[PDB]
């Protein structure tokens, strides 16, 4: 027994909504007063609740999208002397006066502020700026950077340096990328090519505007409250201080007095210093800070977690550890057995036939999946890249695998309607990956012969 209006008062509904529901549920009412059976009592109560939760799912989409934007982190890669140390020096400069490092530094532009790494892994950089000297083109250190970088999922700009000089061939470079598959935006393609100098700092400016654009185009936004998290930039034994650990802040705000955990290493932030020279008791996301008070040396690209108490710190840091020691003995034996199978396991033939195919967003990035893969048939098995091409997949390919038994792997395109469909019904190892690595680590599974 209930009065439609009592129900909407109880639930926290008001009736306009309550009758509206019932007048989709399909249950008679003369007016808001008219009575209901409890079966009714809850027929809404249950059919009211699902929506009510369901809306609080959008709210979180409410917490999610409206979140403040956060400083873009650029890191820089390139060949030993193609202008990296030099262009960084240019970027640090501004507070002329306006210094021990924290692993990163800032440039504050009217358009935005950008973090640029100052280091010698967690995914620490939304972006990479391949430095290619205009003169000596693409030399091995340069390919390695792009490949590795493109596994990061890091967004890449190619910066050309040493152009003030009278012998740079900027085409030579643009071409060199082309043949590779990173084809300039200028040609009609998808790579970003910015002619720069590092001594008069021509191009620096834009490389500033460009990156910001890239930051506008993907709202890189971080919510200060969220459980605080970061990653480990650097770690040292400070001669006077003790254990000192450069961190960059990912989401969350870290406050001195916070308990923290970073792989096997734990502590209580006792202090935090920001590159300026001033102590902070808050670190917001995109904040490179020098943290003091840790009980070990942490390793770089370990995620910094916040913990409420220093006992949870110990538990996680030792939950992590006794798996690693657990590994170790594992090789502490594997290695005693196959380490010496043939010495260099050579007389041993080599033949294992691992076959796969690669379809991609771009060649600019298909020829990075391999570069990485190619270092990596270091096990008894040697893995075959059967056909490589760009794009979404083939049923034949689903058929191809059979002749093949090669597994089909993809990055930057998702499968199609029945290719997943024949893909699956068909006995074929199909994959879709977010990031090229998470394409790659998987490849490691495939050493164990897929059984
Ligand atoms: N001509 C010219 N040379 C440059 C410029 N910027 C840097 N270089 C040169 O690049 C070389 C390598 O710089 P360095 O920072 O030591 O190496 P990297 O950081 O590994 O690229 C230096 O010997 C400089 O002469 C530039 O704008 N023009």
């Amino acid at each position: 027994k209930v009065r439609i209006y009592q129900l909407a008062k109880e639930l926290g509904m008001e009736c306009q909504e309550l009758l509206e529901l019932l007048d989709q549920m399909g249950v008679a009412y003369k007016s808001h007063a008219s009575t209901l059976e409890e079966k009714d009592a809850e027929a809404v109560r249950e059919l009211v609740k699902e929506q009510r939760g369901l809306q609080e799912k959008l709210a979180e989409e409410e917490r999610r999208k409206s979140l403040p934007r956060r400083p873009p982190v650029v890191v820089i890669m390139g060949h030993v002397d193609h202008g990296k140390t030099t262009l960084l020096d240019y970027l640090r400069k501004s507070r002329i006066a306006e210094t021990q490092h924290v692993g990163a530094f800032e440039v504050k532009t009217p358009q935005g502020t950008v973090v640029f790494i100052d280091t010698p892994g967690a995914k620490v950089a939304d972006i990479a700026v391949i430095v290619i000297a205009a003169d000596d083109g693409i030399m091995p250190q340069t390919e390695e950077a792009i490949a590795h970088a493109k596994a990061a999922g890091a967004k890449l700009i190619f910066a050309i340096n040493k152009i003030d000089l009278p012998q740079a061939d900027p085409e030579k470079v643009k071409r060199q990328l082309m043949e590779r598959g990173f084809v300039p935006e200028e040609y009609g393609g998808d790579a970003i090519v910015i002619p720069i100098s590092a001594k008069t700092g021509q191009g620096v400016q834009d490389l500033l505007e460009m990156i910001l654009l890239l930051a506008e185009l993907e709202d890189y936004r971080a919510d200060p409250n969220a459980e605080p998290r970061g990653v480990i930039l650097e770690s040292k034994l400070d001669k006077q201080a003790g254990i000192i650990a450069n961190m960059l802040v990912q989401e969350g705000t870290f406050r001195v007095g916070d308990y923290v955990v970073a792989g096997e290493a734990y502590g209580r932030i006792r202090a935090m210093m920001d590159a300026d020279g001033n102590q902070r008791k808050e670190a917001g996301p995109g904040s490179a800070v020098q943290v003091l008070g840790f009980q070990e040396l942490p390793h770089p690209g370990d995620v910094v977690e916040w913990v409420p108490d220093l006992e949870a710190a110990k538990e996680i840091a030792e939950e992590r550890k006794e798996e690693r020691k657990a590994r170790e003995e594992e090789e502490k034996a594997r290695r005693p057995r196959t380490m010496a199978e043939l010495l260099r396991a050579m007389q041993e033939e080599g033949r294992k036939e691992l076959n796969l195919i690669l379809r991609a967003d771009t060649q600019g990035s298909l020829e990075a999946i391999q570069h990485i893969l190619a270092r990596e048939s270091t096990e008894d098995v040697k893995i075959n890249i059967l056909l490589a091409q760009v794009g979404a997949p083939t049923e034949s390919d689903v058929l191809l695998a059979q002749t093949a038994n090669a597994a089909i792997l993809a990055f930057g395109v998702n499968p199609p309607g029945s290719v997943k469909k024949k893909a699956e019904e068909k006995g074929v190892l199909l994959k879709t990956f977010r990031i090229i690595y998470d394409l790659v680590d998987e490849v490691r599974n495939m050493v164990k012969g897929q059984r």
